[PDB]
């Protein structure tokens, strides 16, 4: 009759390009209204909602890419562009906006704990204790959220593996090492 709503493996690869992209451009501004909670499962679910608009002129112009060399606009279904509206709350339930441990749980699949084998958008997901992180794999460099945003700090911070390697604080090393780095995880909307 009519299948589960996801990207096939070319939509996939251009959505992931958009989804890198549109994080890459929140890294030099402060607190926009447009993110649903101000911390890194904010920015995934506002990145992938943004990254699955019509990117017409007037979306270009409001996100700072109106002169860009910019990927592919994908040919989607309505349903297909209200797939970051409407995330798996677990038990069957739907709704709009999801934390860190909803979004794994119910709206992702691991890839492994090895990022030579991370697409650009996958989620490297650390567990301190107390507290759950996304950190974005951008494919050279991962971006992730200070905990603490400001009227003029949106908390989103870019680091390269190297640069992160030399970090006193071990807490956040994406390998096998590290009992707090529990893995790396797809979007489930995803293909494979």
């Amino acid at each position: 009759g009519e299948p589960a709503v996801t990207l096939d493996p070319q939509q996939s690869q251009v959505f992931r390009a958009w989804f890198v992209r549109i994080a890459q451009e929140q890294l030099r501004q402060g607190p926009s209204p447009r993110w649903h909670q101000q911390d890194c499962a904010g920015l995934v679910r506002f990145a992938a909602n943004e990254a699955l608009k019509v990117h017409d002129g007037k979306w270009l112009r409001a996100n700072g890419l109106s002169n860009r060399y910019l990927p592919p606009e994908l040919a989607l279904s309505p349903e297909q562009r209200r797939l970051a509206q409407n995330w798996q709350q677990g038990g069957g339930q739907v709704g709009p906006y999801v934390n860190a441990i909803k979004l794994v749980q119910f709206n992702s699949r691991l890839v492994g704990r090895d990022l030579n084998q991370a697409r650009p958008g996958d989620l490297m997901f650390y567990d301190q204790g107390d507290d759950q992180h996304l950190m974005i794999w951008m494919g050279r460099s991962i971006a992730y959220h200070t905990g603490s945003s400001t009227p003029t700090d949106n908390g989103m911070r870019s680091v390269s593996l190297q640069q992160l390697m030399t970090w006193k604080d071990t807490r956040w090393i994406p390998d096998e090492s590290n009992p707090n780095f529990i893995g790396i995880y797809r979007l489930a909307f995803l293909s494979q």
